[PDB]
């Protein structure tokens, strides 16, 4: 992080603590959902983090896989900014994120975790096998425990602005048991079709 006394700029590293408390905001949202989303920017704006400050925070929140791909597309949204114009960038100086290390460059640092923080839409839909796919009702399970079972699944791991609500009706049918799955030809049609499967589901004796 790089401090601003009351009364020069200077970087100290991260605190485990800090950290810590990051990754439990986090809680289970998976990168690029809303909450991940929401919390990095957050912290991005308290700590004001140097670029080598945003690579140990990546890696202590992403599994490894994610953080290769979360570089790549840095890199190229670094590219494509470089020719637009980078405020405090001088190509003569040096490697960008080097300069963005230095705590004096400000702007150019501030720059950098911008695209830091976009280049993390580019990483769902890389992730083919998503949790909130795995959440199936067994055998036992109420009907109206699982749809928000699987509410809260699509909330940590669905990108931002990605619709859901198309997503649990049909998820609230494909990954039901095959118990209560037989009321779902004379399905209810509404003009929010999730109050249905609800209420076929509403009263379901085992």
């Amino acid at each position: 992080p790089v401090m601003h006394p009351h009364g020069p700029p200077s970087h100290r590293p991260w605190q485990m603590k800090d950290l810590q408390a990051i990754k439990q905001e986090v809680s289970q949202a998976a990168p690029g959902s809303p909450q991940f989303m929401q919390t990095i920017r957050l912290a991005v704006q308290q700590f004001d983090p140097t670029a080598k400050d945003l690579q140990d925070l990546l890696q202590y929140l992403c599994s490894s896989l994610v953080a290769s791909l979360h570089h790549q597309q840095l890199d190229s949204l670094i590219s494509e900014a470089e020719t637009r114009g980078i405020t405090g960038y001088n190509p003569l100086a040096g490697p960008l994120r080097v300069q963005a290390n230095n705590p004096q460059q400000q702007g150019l640092r501030r720059e950098y975790q911008q695209l830091w923080l976009t280049a993390f839409a580019a990483l769902p839909g890389s992730a083919k096998d998503p949790s909130w796919a795995s959440i199936l009702q067994g055998l036992e399970e109420p009907y109206h425990t699982f749809v928000e079972r699987l509410n809260v699944a699509l909330d940590n791991g669905l990108p931002e602005g990605t619709p859901k609500d198309p997503i649990l009706r049909s998820l609230a049918y494909s990954n039901a048991n095959k118990e209560c799955q037989k009321l779902l030809q004379a399905r209810g049609h509404t003009n929010s079709p999730l109050g249905d499967m609800l209420r076929a589901c509403q009263a379901w004796t085992p």
